[PDB]
DNA sequence: GCATGCATGCGCATGCATGCATGCAGCATGCATGCATGC
């Protein structure tokens, strides 16, 4: 996911080409909109690091970020940890 | 030449499947006892 984010933003020249795990190059540098298909799968990651960072930068006062998620499960609220749930703006749209 | 990240091998905990036994209740059977009945 980090590789795709870097490549789509065309910052690999700025960040670097090697496999180095440091991501503070983007994080320190970080209007861009995010679209997340199959949002439920991201909640099954080891620590939900990407979701937490996205919610943090959304709640931060550095740059404007809009987050849009798509889900088929009706229980997407309980699949999130307490911290991200608190930092998640409870904006839900239902398509029936 | 070195660092790094990935594939692999092994240990550990756990849940589940299997073996194993014992106590109870029902039933069938054989015996003890009561009854009839004649001589």
């Amino acid at each position: 996911a980090l590789k795709e984010i870097t490549r789509q933003l065309n910052l690999e020249n700025v960040v670097g080409d090697k496999v180095f795990g440091s991501f503070a190059e983007n994080l320190s540098f970080l209007p861009v909109i995010f679209i997340l298909d199959e949002f439920d799968l991201f909640a099954h990651h080891k620590n939900q690091t990407l979701l937490y960072n996205l919610f943090d930068i959304s709640q931060s006062a550095q740059t404007p970020i809009a987050v849009i998620g798509l889900t088929c499960r009706l229980d997407i609220l309980e699949l999130l940890e307490k911290r991200v749930k608190s930092r998640f703006s409870h904006r839900q749209i239902h398509l029936m």
